[PDB]
C-alpha cells in the first residue's frame, strides 16, 4: 500500500502492475480493468486476456484432484509432508522425501502411481527387498481400478505371471511396474529405453550401491544419454551444470538416504532433476543435559531406580564398561552388555527384556548401524565425557598440536604442514619436553591439558551430540523429550564440553542440584505417551526467505540441509523440524530498484502523488555491473551471464505454491523491510500466507524469538527506505549532472551526505594548518610526560594543589555501529568499510547481534551471556549487569555466545567452525571485550587532581594513581600514572616541536563526527566514507589520515560555489531527522517527497 509500480509483477501477463493491485491478488489494469471482479480466472477469460493465471488455476484444481483421490482411496487427508509432495507431483518435479520415518512414504508412492494411471501415465515403483515387491503389489491390487494395469516381478515369481510381465514390458500395455532394486541392475537396457512419468524409490542406498543405476534412473524419466554425460563432464570439472530449458523429465521421487551419499555421480540428480540426494539430518532435538560432579556408582544406581527403563549407559573404555556391568548385574538390574553378546542383548533391549544397555563410545554406533531405536532409548548416561585423547609426549604428539606450537614460534611456514615425523624433528631440535607441554598450555585455549599424565584431552562434542540424540527424535510427529546425564568429575573437561555444545548445538548442561529428576522423567514419559496416541497429524511446511546466502548457509547449520532444490536462480534447502518441514532460500540480495527513465529520474507523478517505479535488478556475474533495464547483454561488457532477479522472483512464486506458510526473514532495518515488501507483494497474487520475521540474531534462539514476534510488513519502514532512496537518486543525479558539465566524469555525486562529509575534509585542511601552535614536551623525573604551550624555559615545575579522591570508574557503553567503526578501525588499522564487512560477516554467521544498531541497549538474555562467560572464567564476582538503554529498535553489537576470540580461534583450527579469517577474530575480540567490560563491575580507583605551575601558568592534570579493586580492568586496560607529591619536580628533558590542536580527519574520526553532528545512519556510515575514496575525492597519507585530493577539492569548490545551501550540514541533518520520523510514522511519506521535489526543482533552475 505504498503506491509503487513493479515491472514484472502482474501474475497474468508477467508485466508491469502496481503495488496496490498485487497486494489484493489482482492482475494488472490491462489484464483486468475491473477493480473488484467476481472470479479473477473467469474475469480474465471474458476479457480474452487470460494468459498465465491459467497455470495457477490448473495447478490448484489438479492438486485438489489428487487430494480428493487420496482421501477416497485411503481413510483420511494428506499429511503435511504429503501436501508438499503432492504439489511437487502436479508440477512434474523430482525430489527426495524429506520426512521422518513412520509418516507413510510408501503409501504416498502407491497413490501417486495410481493417480497418474488415471491419466494414462506410466510409472515404475522400485523397492529394495523382494518381500516388499509382492507386499506393494498386494496393496495395489485392492486399491486399483479394473482399468489399472499393474505388473510385478520378484525372486519367487510364478511361471504364468513371469511371462505376462515380460510380454507387457515390450508391448507398453502397462500402467504400474513394481520391481526390485536388483532388477534395475540386471535389466539396465530394457529400462533405459522406456520413458516413465513417475519413478518411486523406497531406498536410495540400495540403488546407489552401483553408480550405473544413476544413469539408468535418469534415462528412465526421459533424460538423454548425451545430456547425462555432458552434465557429468561439468560436475567432474567442478562447476554446476544447467540443463536444457526445453527438457521435460519425468518425476523421480526417492527416499532419504541412511548412509553417506559418497561419490560425484549422485550430483547428477542435482543438475538434471534439480534435487539433492542427501541423508536425513537429526537437528530436531529435545534434550535436558544434566551433569554430576562425581563418577560415583551410588548416584548411578539411584538414577536407574528413577529412570527404570530405556537407559543407554555409554562407557568410555571396554574395561570400565566391564566394571560397571559387573556392579549393575550385582544389583539385580536387567542390564545387557554390547561387547560379547551384542546382537542378543540388543534385540532383547529393543523388545523390552533388558532395561539398561551398556555400550562403549568407540563402537556402539558402528555396530548399531541400521537400527536407531528412538522408541526405546530415553535416558542416555555418560560414564565420563566422550572425548578424544592425544599423547603430549613429543614422540607421540599429533600433527595439529605441533602446528600451533611451531607456528607461534615462527619455525614452520604458513602453508601446508610437512610430514608429522618431520615436524617432530623440528620440535625436538628446538623445544624441551617440559617446555613443549607448557607452550601447549598457554596457546591451546579451548582444550584440556593435563601435565602429570602427559595427556591432551579434547571433548568430542560431535560424538556427545550423536549419542545424546538417541534419546530424542520425531516419533509420530512428536519430538519426544530425552535426558542425558554426564558423570564427569573433571571441571575443566566439563567446561570445555559445555562451550562446545553451546557453539554447535546451542544446548546447555545444567548441574545436578538444578535438575528436578521427577519432573524430567514425567516430561519424557508423558511425551512418549503423547506420541503413542493417534494424534491425527499436525505437520506444516514453512518457507523462510532470507536475502543473504551467508545467512541461509548458517540457518542450514542449526536446521539441517537434508536436500537442496535447484529453482531457476535460487536454491531452496529443506530440513526436518518438529513442527514439520522447513524450507529456506537466499534471495542473493536486492530484487528491485528504481528505473532511470520514467518521469523524474524514475519516479512518476499521477494525481499529484509520486509513484516510484521499480524494475528487477540484474547483476553481471563477470564484471559485477548492476543494472535495472531489461537487456540481453550486459551494458558494460556485453556478457549474457547476468544474475537476473526476475528469475529469482519467478522461482519464489513457484515455490510459494508448495509451502503452507511463508516468512520473509530479511535484516531488521529499513533496507531489509523494502526487500521484504518487494517479495511479499510479488507473492501475494499466488499465496496469502506471508508474514515478516525480524532476526536480530542468526541462531536457533534468534530464529525462535523472531517468530514469537511475527508480524506483517511495516509500511512506515518501507516508505522511509523510499524517501532516502529517492533523495540519493534525485540529488545524486542532478548534482552529478551539473558536475558532468564542469569536469566530464560520469558519476561525481553520490548524494547529499557524502558532499557534506567531503566539505568537512576539504575545509579541515586550513583548520589544521591554521591550528599549528608551538608546543614543548616536558619529561619529569618520577613523573609523567607533560605537553604544554611553547617556549618553556623555567626548568622546574611546582605543584600548587593536590587532591586525592576515590572514584568508581564506570565502563564505556557497548559498541554501536558508530562506536564499532570508530574504535575497531582505529585499533586494527583498517578502513571503516572493511570493518563494516567484518561486522556484517559475524552477524550473518551467528556470532554477534545485529550490527546495524544505534542503541546501547543490552537485553536480559545478553547480560546472561557475560554472566555465563564470567562464571566459566572464574571471575563471576566482577559481573555487574547493565541494561545501558531502555530505548532502541535493536540492541547493541554484542557476542551472542559466551565464547571469546581465543576460544573461537581454537575451534576454527580444530575444525568445529569454519569461515572466520584472522581479521574476523580480531574484530570479534574487540566486540567481546567492550561488551564484557560493559557488563563488568566499575573499577574502584584512586584519582589525583594536580595544579602545577609551569613558567607562571597554572596547568591542571587529572590522573589515576591506584586501582583499589579490579573490575572491567580485565577486558579493557586502565593505566595507572605515577603518583604526584607536593614538591618541585625538575624537568629532565624538554622537546620543542609544533603540534596542531585541530587534528586531521581519519576514517574513524569521520564516523565519529557524523554521529556527533547528526548526519548519517548506521546503515550508511561506512558507505559514505568509502564512496569518497572510490570516486577519488580523498586519500590516506603515510599516517593513515584522510586528506582530500586535488580533484576532490575542485569538486567541492564547485559545490560550495553554486549549490552550497543544498550541501550544507544543517540541511542534511534536518532531512536525516525527517526521514527518521517517516520511519516512525511521524512525518508524511508523500509530503516529504513533495519537499524533496521542490528542492530538486530549484536545483535545475540554478
Ligand atoms: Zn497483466
Ligand atoms: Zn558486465
Amino acid at each position: 500500500a505504498v503506491n509503487s509500480k513493479y515491472h514484472h509483477s502482474c501474475i497474468n501477463c508477467g508485466g508491469l502492475n502496481t503495488d496496490e493491485r498485487n497486494e489484493r491478488g489482482l492482475p494488472c489494469e490491462v489484464c483486468l480493468p475491473e477493480d473488484s471482479p467476481s472470479d479473477i480466472y473467469r474475469a480474465l477469460l471474458e476479457r480474452k486476456t487470460l494468459k498465465e493465471y491459467r497455470f495457477y488455476h490448473e495447478f490448484w484444481n489438479e492438486y485438489e484432484d489428487f487430494r480428493s483421490f487420496f482421501k477416497k482411496k485411503f481413510g483420511k487427508d494428506l499429511t503435511g509432508y504429503q501436501r508438499l509432495w503432492a504439489k511437487r507431483i502436479v508440477q512434474g518435479k523430482s525430489f527426495t522425501m524429506v520426512a521422518p520415518t513412520g509418516v507413510g512414504k510408501t503409501t504416498f508412492g502407491m497413490m501417486t502411481a495410481l493417480w497418474l494411471a488415471r491419466k494414462g501415465k506410466k510409472s515404475a515403483l522400485v523397492f529394495p527387498t523382494v518381500t516388499l515387491v509382492k507386499q506393494t503389489l498386494e496393496r495395489l491390487q485392492k486399491l486399483a481400478d479394473e482399468k489399472v494395469k499393474i505388473f510385478g516381478f520378484y525372486s519367487s515369481m510364478k511361471k504364468e505371471e513371469k511371462e505376462k510381465f515380460e510380454k507387457s514390458f515390450e508391448e507398453d500395455d502397462y500402467h504400474i511396474l513394481v520391481f526390485s532394486t536388483q532388477f534395475v541392475s540386471k535389466n539396465r537396457e530394457k529400462l533405459s529405453q522406456k520413458r516413465f512419468d513417475f519413478v518411486f524409490v523406497d531406498d536410495v542406498d540400495a540403488v546407489l550401491k552401483a553408480s550405473r543405476n544413476i544413469d539408468t534412473l535418469l534415462m528412465m524419466v526421459g533424460i538423454p544419454e548425451e545430456i547425462i554425460r555432458k552434465a557429468f563432464s561439468t560436475i567432474k570439472q567442478g562447476k554446476i551444470y544447467e540443463r536444457p530449458k526445453n527438457l521435460k523429465p519425468g518425476i523421480l521421487v526417492v527416499s532419504s538416504a541412511t548412509a553417506k551419499p559418497r561419490g560425484i555421480r549422485p550430483l547428477l540428480f542435482r543438475d538434471l532433476l534439480n534435487f539433492t540426494v542427501g541423508r536425513l539430518v537429526s537437528v530436531a532435538r529435545n534434550i535436558t543435559h544434566v551433569r554430576i560432579s562425581s563418577r560415583s556408582k551410588e548416584k548411578l544406581v539411584e538414577l536407574l531406580e528413577i529412570f527404570r527403563d530405556g537407559i543407554l549407559i555409554f562407557a568410555q573404555t571396554e574395561e570400565e564398561g566391564k566394571e560397571l556391568y559387573e556392579y549393575l548385574k550385582r544389583f539385580k538390574f536387567n542390564v545387557g552388555e554390547t561387547w560379547s553378546e551384542f546382537e542378543k542383548n540388543f534385540e532383547d533391549f529393543k523388545v523390552g527384556k533388558i532395561n539398561i544397555l551398556i555400550g562403549v563410545q568407540a563402537y556402539y554406533g558402528k555396530l548399531t548401524r541400521g537400527v536407531d531405536l528412538p522408541e526405546r532409548i530415553k535416558y542416555v548416561i555418560f560414564w565420563g565425557t566422550p572425548s578424544m585423547r592425544f599423547s603430549l609426549e613429543l614422540d607421540k604428539a599429533p600433527r595439529f598440536v605441533l602446528a600451533r606450537v611451531l607456528k607461534e614460534m615462527g619455525l614452520i611456514k604458513a602453508q601446508e604442514n610437512p610430514d608429522v615425523e618431520e615436524l617432530r624433528k623440528i620440535a625436538k631440535e628446538h623445544l624441551t619436553q617440559k617446555e613443549f607441554v607448557e607452550k601447549v598450555k598457554e596457546m591451546f585455549r579451548g582444550v584440556v591439558v593435563k601435565d602429570e599424565d602427559l595427556e591432551l584431552i579434547i571433548p568430542d562434542v560431535y560424538t556427545y551430540i550423536q549419542a545424546s540424540g538417541r534419546s530424542s527424535r520425531i516419533l509420530n510427529g512428536v519430538l519426544v523429550k530425552g535426558v542425558s546425564v554426564i558423570f564427569e568429575e573433571d571441571e575443566e573437561i566439563f567446561e570445555s564440553l559445555k562451550t562446545r555444545l553451546l557453539l554447535i548445538a546451542e544446548e546447555e548442561i545444567i548441574e545436578e542440584a538444578e535438575a528436578n529428576w521427577k519432573e524430567l522423567v514425567h516430561e519424557v514419559e508423558e511425551s512418549r505417551r503423547r506420541s503413542e496416541r493417534e494424534l491425527t497429524d499436525t505437520s506444516r511446511s514453512l518457507l523462510i526467505i532470507v536475502e543473504s546466502p551467508t545467512k541461509a548457509e548458517t540457518l542450514s547449520r542449526f536446521l539441517g540441509r537434508a536436500s537442496s532444490r535447484k529453482e531457476r536462480n535460487i536454491i531452496v534447502h529443506e530440513a526436518v523440524t518438529g513442527e514439520g518441514v522447513i524450507l529456506f532460500t537466499a534471495t542473493r540480495g536486492h530484487v528491485y530498484d528504481l528505473v532511470t527513465k520514467g518521469g523524474i529520474h524514475g519516479v512518476e507523478e499521477e494525481n499529484g502523488k509520486f509513484v516510484p517505479v521499480y524494475n528487477s535488478l540484474k547483476r553481471c556475474r563477470d564484471c559485477g555491473y548492476q543494472f535495472t533495464e531489461d537487456r540481453d547483454e550486459c551494458p558494460v561488457c556485453s556478457s549474457k551471464n547476468i544474475d537476473d532477479k526476475t528469475e529469482t522472483l519467478r522461482a519464489l512464486r513457484e515455490i510459494s505454491l508448495e509451502a503452507d506458510e511463508i516468512l520473509v526473514a530479511t535484516d531488521p532495518d529499513v533496507e531489509g523491510e523494502k526487500i521484504s515488501w518487494d517479495v511479499t507483494q510479488y507473492l501475494l497474487p499466488s499465496t496469502r500466507s506471508l508474514r515478516r520475521i525480524e532476526m536480530h540474531e542468526i541462531t536457533r534462539y534468534g530464529f525462535k524469538k523472531a517468530r514469537e514476534s511475527v508480524r506483517f510488513v511495516d509500511f512506515n519502514l518501507v516508505k522511509a527506505q523510499i524517501v532516502r532512496r529517492v533523495q540519493d537518486r534525485w540529488i545524486g543525479f542532478e548534482l552529478s549532472g551539473k558536475l558532468q558539465k564542469r569536469f566530464g566524469r560520469s558519476n561525481l555525486s553520490a548524494g547529499r551526505v557524502q558532499s557534506t562529509v567531503l566539505g568537512w575534509i576539504v575545509e579541515r585542511e586550513e583548520e589544521y594548518k591554521k591550528s599549528e601552535k608551538d608546543f614543548t614536551l616536558l619529561v619529569l623525573e618520577n613523573g609523567v610526560n607533560l605537553e604544554v604551550e611553547g617556549k618553556i624555559a623555567d626548568d622546574v615545575v611546582t605543584v600548587v594543589e593536590l587532591q586525592e579522591a576515590e572514584e568508581e570508574k564506570n565502563p564505556l557503553p557497548p559498541y554501536t555501529t558508530s562506536s564499532a567503526l570508530s574504535e575497531i578501525s582505529q585499533k586494527l588499522r583498517l578502513g571503516v568499510q572493511e570493518v563494516m564487512d567484518i561486522l556484517q560477516d559475524l552477524f550473518e554467521k551467528g556470532f554477534i547481534t545485529f550490527h546495524r544498531t544505534d542503541s546501547t541497549r543490552i537485553s536480559l538474555e545478553g547480560q546472561n551471556v557475560a554472566r555465563t562467560y564470567l562464571r566459566k572464567i572464574g571471575k563471576e564476582d566482577i559481573f555487574m549487569g547493565r541494561s545501558w538503554s531502555t530505548e532502541g529498535a535493536h540492541e547493541a553489537i554484542r557476542p551472542v555466545k559466551p565464547i571469546d576470540a581465543r576460544e573461537l580461534e581454537e575451534m576454527i583450527e580444530e575444525g568445529l567452525i569454519a569461515d572466520l579469517t584472522k581479521k574476523h577474530l580480531r574484530v570479534y575480540e574487540l566486540i567481546f571485550n567492550r561488551f564484557l567490560a560493559s557488563q563488568s563491575a566499575a573499577v574502584k580507583v584512586k584519582k589525583q587532581i594536580v595544579t602545577v605551575d609551569v613558567d607562571g601558568k597554572r596547568m591542571g592534570i587529572e590522573q589515576i594513581v591506584e586501582i583499589l579493586r579490579d573490575g572491567w580492568n580485565l577486558f579493557v586496560p586502565l593505566t595507572v600514572s605515577p603518583r604526584f607529591e607536593h614538591r618541585t619536580y625538575k624537568i629532565k628533558e624538554k622537546k620543542f616541536y609544533k603540534k596542531h590542536t585541530v587534528p586531521l580527519f581519519t576514517q574513524a574520526s569521520i564516523v565519529e563526527e557524523m554521529k556527533k553532528r547528526g548526519i548519517g545512519r548506521p546503515s550508511t556510515y561506512a558507505k559514505i566514507v568509502e564512496v569518497l575514496f572510490r570516486r577519488g575525492y580523498v586519500y590516506e597519507d603515510k599516517y593513515k589520515r584522510v586528506r582530500p585530493t586535488r580533484f576532490g577539492v575542485m569538486v567541492y569548490s564547485y559545490l560550495k560555489e553554486r549549490y552550497e545551501k543544498y550541501v550544507t550540514e544543517e540541511t542534511t541533518r534536518r532531512l536525516e531527522e525527517i526521514m527518521d520520523k517517516v520511519e516512525r510514522g511521524e512525518e508524511d511519506y508523500q509530503a516529504t517527497l513533495r519537499l524533496l521535489y521542490e528542492e530538486i526543482k530549484s536545483l535545475m533552475e540554478e
